[PDB]
């Protein structure tokens, strides 16, 4: 009488209450409801595969950095669920100062569309990361450590790689020297950190390189670099048309790679305040072709 069940209905009705207005207001969860996205949203990343098999149409987002009136102007460029089926690539939370809205929309729509919306985990999807770029002062600040905590135990258990009707394999950094095969993926075992070394690493860490040949040392001090011969060979070898990753600023905010071979997408405009970017948001259609909206930076 007092206690209630978890409505998720009504938490998206809150978060999309300050749709109208401007960028800083925030949305009053409460600590059990927040619990409750985790905890479902965990329980429905855990039943589903670690690399998602997904079916076009569907619209794809890179990072989001906490931008949360940015998440909110890209559905409203892509369709709110669940007029749209979504995938995220990962950095939903850090650097911005509304990750907790950003993450928790998703969380809701997660579990209100479980076969329609889909995350994939982002290199700051990870506890160690997120304690130095912002998410833990902002999880501190509006609420307390012990919460911060109930997300990086859900983050954990984030799906890492995505494949669109068998030819364009998604993931948020880039390839790993260590992917043998589909299969490796599939066997990654959850929950996990991300580790300092190794094939989930690479995942969620590499980086395309225009002038290289094969595998190098990465600047971010962690994973590598892959040059375009790296991108041909795989989709040779996996007989796949695409790869669609995000993990790096673009001014486009999309941009190919090893002739149109590879796309990173961005989603965050005017990344940080200072990055003078756009987003995009790449829209995949039935023939597996892809189409970009583009929302410049306000
Ligand atoms: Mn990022
Ligand atoms: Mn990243």
């Amino acid at each position: 009488s007092d206690s209630q069940p978890v409505d998720v209905d009504n938490i998206i009705d809150r978060l999309l209450e300050v749709r109208g207005s401007k960028p800083g207001q925030q949305v009053d969860l409460e600590e059990n409801e927040i619990r409750y996205l985790c905890s479902k949203a965990r329980s429905i990343f855990i039943k589903q595969p670690i690399l998602l098999e997904l079916e076009a149409p569907i619209k794809i987002c890179g990072d989001i950095h906490g931008q949360y009136y940015d998440l909110l102007r890209l559905f409203e460029y892509g369709g709110f669920p669940p007029e749209s089926n979504y995938l995220f690539l990962g950095d939903y939370v850090d650097r911005g100062k509304q990750s907790l809205e950003t993450i928790c929309l998703l969380l809701a729509y997660k579990i209100k569309y479980p076969e329609n919306f889909f995350i994939l985990r982002g290199n700051h999807e990870c506890a160690s990361i997120n304690r130095i770029y912002g998410f833990y002062d902002e999880c501190k600040r509006r609420y307390n450590i012990k919460l911060w905590k109930t997300f990086t135990d859900c983050f954990n258990c984030l799906p890492i790689a995505a494949i669109i009707d068998e030819k364009i394999f998604c993931m948020h950094g880039g390839l790993s020297p260590d992917l043998n095969s589909m299969e490796q993926i599939r066997r990654v075992m959850r929950p996990t950190d991300i580790p300092d070394v190794g094939l989930l690493c690479d995942l969620l860490w590499s980086d395309p390189d225009k002038d290289i040949v094969g595998w190098s040392e990465n600047d971010r001090g962690v994973s590598f670099t892959f040059g375009p011969d790296v991108v041909n060979r795989f989709l040779q070898k996996q007989d796949m048309e695409l790869i669609c990753r995000a993990h790096q600023v673009v001014e486009d905010g999309y941009e190919f790679f090893s002739k149109r071979q590879l796309v990173t997408l961005f989603s965050a405009p005017n990344y940080c305040g200072e990055f003078d970017n756009a987003g995009a948001m790449m829209s995949v259609d039935e023939s597996l072709l892809c189409s970009f909206q583009i929302l410049k930076p306000a």
